[PDB]
């Protein structure tokens, strides 16, 4: 019966559980991440630039580490946090590691995938897929891993302009 992302609670990268009610009224870009992928640098760099450009306008970027793709997120949370903060200066919201596929996927990802279908098949295909969520907590677009974060900015602006 879940009707929006606000129904879910997740553990942040510091081990602090937070309800996604926190994000009511903001546009969210939800990204599954990994530190040991060939596109790690470009995704984190562009996400941090987009955070800096758009956080004041209502964008919230949420990054969920996940080790389901090629064993590319093997580290624990403290090490992930240190890596991304020291290398990229990440200021957006980082979470504890989850699964995005299978029956043990976080309910947030079960929900996201139930709202926006992937290309051909529905499982998350690799690290750095993106879901765009409007100011009412509705997932309204999904982008494949190879989509540069910058190419999502136009769609973000449309949703930021809405009430
Ligand atoms: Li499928």
């Amino acid at each position: 019966s879940w009707n929006s992302i606000y129904e879910f609670t997740v553990k942040d990268i510091n081990g602090v559980d937070v309800s996604l009610e926190k994000y009511r009224g903001h546009v969210c870009l939800i990204v599954n991440v990994a530190c040991k992928c060939g596109a790690t640098d470009k995704n984190y760099r562009q996400l941090q630039e987009m955070h800096t450009r758009l956080v004041g306008k209502g964008l919230r970027i949420l990054a969920f580490p996940c080790n389901q793709f090629g064993g590319q997120e093997p580290w624990a949370e403290a090490e992930i946090k240190k890596f991304v903060t020291e290398k990229y200066g990440v200021q957006f919201d980082m979470f504890s590691k989850i699964k995005v596929n299978g029956s043990d996927a976080d309910d947030l990802y079960k929900f996201l995938k139930s709202r926006q279908h992937g290309t051909l098949t529905n499982n998350i295909k690799w690290n750095f897929s993106k879901f765009l969520v409007d100011r009412q907590g509705q997932p309204v677009k999904r982008y494949s891993p190879t989509t540069a974060p910058y190419d999502i900015e136009g769609d973000i602006m449309e949703l930021l302009e809405k009430k």
